[PDB]
């Protein structure tokens, strides 16, 4: 998250880090058995890391689970990142509490101009690198479908939205990939691309979640 603000302990309860002995993607909890991130994130030997603030110190709310199967959506295309989301079921249930907690789906989808929070532990630095430990947050509105196209002429498909500052300084970056947007309580948002980071006209773009959410609940159902 570059130009955002520390959230503070545990104040996102559904804010996941998939590690694979290292953080390498958010994530976000909807179930105690379940999480969503980006499709781009996909690897094989993830752990689920619940309950983290300073992902390098264990600081005692944190559940450490293993992912027993991850799921990428069936239209997924790492050329375009069209469909750019993932699930992925933890080997046990979580354990859910005031700290460790899932996120509702939307029922429908946010419009241009809503407000929402997006985290992450990603690169904090427009140019050049600087990755913080503890959790990073950014209220951010989502901008309207005609200035996210203008943004990325050919780029946007009904499946992205972009949501951000258009004079630049504010953003997600590397290492938030897989992380949420939520506006009003519900995940509308994954965390999934941008020309660089934080730079002028150039906004991030997040997966639409709402499309997907007869997919989500069918997919859960059966696995
Ligand atoms: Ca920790």
């Amino acid at each position: 998250i570059v130009g955002g603000y520390t959230c503070g302990a545990n104040t996102v309860p559904y804010q996941v880090s998939l590690n694979s002995g290292y953080h390498f993607c958010g994530g976000s909890l909807i179930n105690s058995q379940w999480v969503v991130s980006a499709a781009h994130c996909y690897k094989s030997g993830i752990q689920v890391r619940l309950g983290e603030d300073n992902i390098n110190v264990v600081e005692g709310n944190e559940q450490f689970i293993s992912a027993s199967k991850s799921i990428v959506h069936p239209s997924y295309n790492s050329n375009t990142l069209n469909n750019d989301i993932m699930l992925i079921k933890l080997k046990s249930a979580a354990s859910l509490n005031s700290r460790v907690a899932s996120i509702s789906l939307p029922t429908s989808c946010a419009s241009a101009g809503t407000q929402c929070l997006i985290s992450g532990w990603g690169n904090t630095k427009s140019s050049g690198t600087s990755y913080p430990d503890v959790l990073k947050c950014l209220k951010a509105p989502i901008l309207s479908d005609s200035s996210c196209k203008s943004a990325y002429p050919g780029q946007i498909t009904s499946n992205m939205f972009c949501a951000g500052y258009l004079e630049g300084g504010k953003d997600s970056c590397q290492g938030d990939s897989g992380g949420p947007v939520v506006c009003s309580g519900k995940l509308q948002g994954i965390v999934s691309w941008g020309s660089g980071c934080a730079q002028k006209n150039k906004p991030g773009v997040y997966t639409k979640v709402c499309n997907y959410v007869s997919w989500i609940k069918q997919t859960i159902a059966s696995n």
